[PDB]
């Protein structure tokens, strides 16, 4: 058929918080890649011409929840997307759609499949954690996750979600050194300042090396 694959009951956090069905198909008009989140039979979100409107996309680990994984993507025109995939469910479905062998146990297989289908349609989804790392910190009062990717830093996923180009970092300065943690402040080349607090001190080495 027209659809390449379909995951049901993916949990979306952004740009809305709601359990939906993800469909990845090619337009019947010009055979272009398309991603749509629908609630049953209603289009809650669509991103057309994915091979053109996708700024970046990748799978990101969910902290302390190995059976879950994030799909994060930023786009241009709609009609950042963040949704958790259940690894087990996604495995059972991909098998039940003949997309993977019934013997396959590893979830990396599901990821590998999706990565390929993405490329065949003309865009790329990353898998940085297959050097990348992530940690917990606070922004003001709200806890969150810093993901250090090869070319990007992400802060997710309470609104607002922050996405830095590693190339766009001017400075980092450390303060508030307690017996367990420290604070760090990213200054972009544009002069914007962002401060992250309550960073475990074991993370200093990886962070400072990343920025240097």
């Amino acid at each position: 058929t027209n659809t390449i694959f379909k995951l049901e009951g993916v949990s979306v956090l952004s740009p809305l918080r709601k359990k939906l069905d993800l469909v990845f198909y090619l337009s019947n008009v010009d055979g272009s890649p398309v991603i749509t989140l629908l609630k049953g039979n209603d289009r809650e979100l669509s991103i057309y011409q994915l091979n053109k409107n996708i700024k970046m996309a990748s799978f990101l680990p969910v902290p302390e929840k190995p059976n879950l994984i994030y799909l994060f993507m930023t786009y241009t025109s709609c009609e950042p997307v963040v949704m958790t995939l259940n690894k087990e469910n996604t495995l059972n479905q991909f098998k039940n759609l003949g997309l993977l062998d019934s013997n396959v146990t590893d979830f990396e297989k599901c990821v590998e499949y999706i990565r390929k289908q993405a490329i065949l349609t003309g865009f790329k989804i990353s898998n940085p954690f297959v050097n990348s790392f992530h940690l917990q910190c606070h922004r003001g009062t709200k806890e969150g996750t810093l993901y250090f990717l090869p070319d990007h830093i992400i802060f997710g996923f309470k609104k607002p979600i922050l996405l830095f180009d590693a190339s766009d970092i001017e400075s980092i300065t450390y303060s508030s050194i307690t017996r367990l943690t420290f604070n760090a402040s990213l200054v972009t080349k544009d002069g914007e300042k962002y401060e992250f607090s309550m960073i475990d001190q074991t993370e200093y080495a990886k962070i400072d090396d990343y920025v240097k």
